[PDB]
C-alpha cells in the first residue's frame, strides 16, 4: 500500500508523469516539443483512459484523438491523414486496470479473452477484412487479437488478462506501423512512436512503456524506458 | 439542400427544452465525425449533460458496435447522431467521388471509412439513387439516413424500453454554424414521441 507497483506484470511500469517525463526528455532530444510537433493519441474509447490523453495533450497543443474500441486502429489510412492536416508523434495504448491485485479494464480484452477461453483462439482468427456488423470495432479487434496470438505461437491455455493485454500492446503497435508506412514520407516528416500498456491502479495512474522510437533525418532510433 | 437549418445553439435549446418535456440534466451517447471541427456540437451537448461518452468514427460511422454502446451505457439515455458538411467531410467527399467513379466487408487499411462507404452503398442503392446525379449533400443526407437506423439497430439491442427511457437526435452538422435536425424522437416508459423543428 505504498508505491504501488507489484504491477510488474509489465516490468516497465512507471507513473504517468514519470512516464510522460521521459517522453519529452527523450524526445526534445530529438527535435520534438509540443512547438513544432502534432501528437496523434490512440487510446481505448472507455473514459478511464482520459487521463492520459489528458497528459500528453497537456505537452502536445496540437493533437488528435484516434480511439477505438480496446484501442483498435479502425481510423485507418484515412483517419490517420485527417489528423496530421513535418513532425508527427504518435501514442498508442492498451489499458489495464490493476487493484491490489484485484467499471471493467478493458471491456473488449475481458470479453475477448474469454472468446479464446471458452471457444477456440481458431474461432477467431479470420482472414483481415472481415468483421461482425452488430460489433465492429471489437470483432475486428478479437481477430487481430487471434492472428497476432497464433503469430508468436503462443500457449491459450496460459494466457491471463495481463499476457492478452501485453499481445494487444504488440497487436495496436503493428497496425500502427501499417498505417504510418502508407500515410507518412520519413524523407518529408519527421516523427516518433510511443506505444505500451496503460494501467488503473485503483488512486495512481501508471504506463509501462513498450516500444519507442524517432524517425529522423530518414533515420531509425530506439528509445528504451530510462 | 438543407430546409430544416437553424443555427446550432437555436437548435440546442429547442432540443434540451423539447427533451426537457420528458427527460433532462441523463447519460449522452456522441457520435459525430472525428474531425476536430465537429467539436462545436460536441461541448454544446455536452454543455447539457455532463454525464457522456464519444463513439466518434470517420464521416460519423457507428463502428462502436453493440458493445461500444453498452459499455456507454453504464451510468436515462439521449443518443446524438449527425455526420456534417461545410473541405466538409473529407470522408464522405471521398466515398462521393468514388461512388461516380466506380456485405460485413472492409478494407483493412481504411476500416470506418470503408464500412461506412458500404453502408453508403447500400441506402444509395436502397432509395434508388442516380449516382452521376447524386451530390455532396445529397450523399451527406443519405448518411444521415444511414447513421440514424445504423444507431437505431444498435438501440434496442443495447437498450430495453420496459426499463429504460431513451432518446434520439439526429440532423446533420453545417459550417458555413448550423445543425439541420431530422429524426428525433423521444421513448419514454414505453410511449414513443417523435419530435420536429419545427
Ligand atoms: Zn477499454
Ligand atoms: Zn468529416
Amino acid at each position: 500500500q505504498r508505491h504501488s507497483e507489484l504491477i510488474k506484470h509489465f516490468p516497465s511500469t512507471m507513473g504517468v508523469d514519470d512516464f510522460m517525463g521521459r517522453v519529452e526528455v527523450a524526445l526534445a532530444g530529438f527535435g520534438f516539443t509540443g512547438d513544432n510537433t502534432i501528437a496523434m493519441t490512440n487510446l481505448c474509447r472507455d473514459e478511464v483512459t482520459q487521463v492520459l490523453k489528458d497528459k500528453i495533450e497537456a505537452i502536445f497543443g496540437s493533437s488528435f484523438n484516434t480511439n477505438g474500441l480496446g484501442g483498435v486502429l479502425t481510423c485507418g489510412v484515412t483517419g490517420m491523414k485527417a489528423g496530421l492536416s513535418e513532425r508527427y508523434v504518435f501514442f498508442a495504448f492498451p489499458h489495464i486496470a490493476i487493484n491490489s491485485e484485484g467499471s471493467c479494464a478493458c471491456g473488449a480484452l475481458l470479453a475477448i479473452l474469454n472468446a479464446f477461453k471458452v471457444d477456440g483462439v481458431e474461432k477467431s482468427c479470420k482472414v483481415p477484412g472481415v468483421h461482425d456488423p452488430l460489433d465492429p470495432e471489437l470483432t475486428i479487434l478479437q481477430q487481430r487479437l487471434a492472428r497476432r496470438v497464433r503469430y508468436e505461437k503462443l500457449d491459450v491455455s496460459k494466457l491471463d488478462l495481463p499476457g492478452l493485454t501485453s499481445v494487444a500492446e504488440r497487436t495496436i503497435t503493428d497496425d500502427l506501423e501499417y498505417l504510418i508506412e502508407k500515410a507518412v514520407d520519413p524523407a518529408v516528416a519527421d516523427y516518433a512512436v510511443i506505444t505500451g500498456v496503460q494501467i488503473h491502479n485503483w488512486s495512481i495512474e501508471f504506463v509501462a512503456p513498450a516500444k519507442c522510437y524517432t524517425v529522423v533525418n530518414g533515420l531509425k532510433t530506439y528509445i528504451d524506458l530510462p
